[PDB]
């Protein structure tokens, strides 16, 4: 028996779930500067970036919390991990990837006890469905505009 | 609106090579789910599900006379969400896919591409409601061993 190996769990998917926003952060800045004639999708996007800028700062707060620190090297490797409409589907998977990835998390932070963290983490996974919902709804319009544009 | 039938074309030729993937991953991921029979049953009726997407996108392209393109065709909390993430791909890709059908006007395929699409949300809904109990499970087993 390890009831400690829980926690070690628990302290590691923080640090990945930190690292997996550095890694939206640096997505969503490629991402905008690389649109050009759909507008509607790349301020969100720009939206997207504030938001995700201060789910950084809101995970920071709850590394803080349970007395830990973010990873330097996964920060740096999740910073190394047709186009408008596969982009657009790239985008749209991303934020799937950190939907799944709060829901396992506040399963977690609920094994673990850390009740504390539970409305941070839902805050910042409402704004990941909020963003997918986004995505996926304007999916259509965008492929539409590409194919009349191809013409 | 020959460019504009030749990307829906494109995209359907996208569609088979990533079923494919999708048939490799199942099987893949049922080999490798040890405690949550539950979940490899989904996963393996989804497989079965998936060898018969194959065989409709099969009929699409056969309907649009193009063939599939041969170059583009050829631990368990990470590997459940990773399932999810895939199935959000297939989601994004039929929505845009059901678009460019219409747009196309191959309003013939879009009873198929619909029914691949509703599979695969399925799908997907069955591993994100799961994946607290898998983490749960998880969690509990890194204590007990
Ligand atoms: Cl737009
Ligand atoms: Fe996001
Ligand atoms: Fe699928
Ligand atoms: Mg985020
Ligand atoms: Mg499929």
């Amino acid at each position: 028996s390890n009831a400690m190996n829980r926690i070690e769990h628990y302290h590691d998917w923080l640090r990945d779930a930190h690292a997996m926003e550095k890694q939206a952060e640096s997505m969503l800045e490629s991402m905008a500067s690389r649109i050009d004639n759909y507008p509607e999708l790349r301020a969100r996007i720009e939206q997207h970036l504030s938001e995700t800028k201060n789910q950084i700062v809101q995970l920071e707060t709850i590394l803080d919390r349970n007395d830990i620190s973010r990873s330097v090297i996964k920060d740096s490797m999740s910073k190394m991990a047709d186009e408008i409409v596969k982009g657009s589907i790239s985008g749209y998977v991303f934020e799937q990837f950190e939907i799944a990835c709060y829901t396992s998390l506040l399963a977690a932070a609920k094994n673990a006890g850390d009740t504390a963290s539970i409305p941070t983490i839902e805050a910042i996974l409402n704004e990941e469905k909020h963003m997918a919902d986004w995505l996926i709804q304007h999916i259509p319009q965008t492929t539409e505009k590409f194919l009349i544009r191809s013409e």
